[PDB]
């Protein structure tokens, strides 16, 4: 499974990230994206957020695998 994080402090909320794949990232109270699942096992959801990562202008974007 995965886990995807965003960097709150280095988000700059430009919604790239929710635009891509708005299963997987929402934008919050601060105008900054965070996931909106706590884990990914679906392939489809896992690639979006991978092009999300790859994508993200400041680099906010991690994936954990376990
Ligand atoms: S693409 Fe990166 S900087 Fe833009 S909203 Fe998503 S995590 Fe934040």
């Amino acid at each position: 499974a995965w886990k995807v994080s965003v960097d709150q402090d280095t988000c700059i909320g430009c919604a790239i990230c929710a635009s891509l794949c708005p299963d997987v990232f929402e934008m919050n109270d601060e105008g900054k994206a965070q996931p909106k699942v706590e884990v990914i096992e679906d392939e489809e959801l896992y690639n979006c957020a991978k092009e999300a990562m790859e994508a993200c202008p400041v680099s906010a974007i991690t994936i954990e695998e376990a």
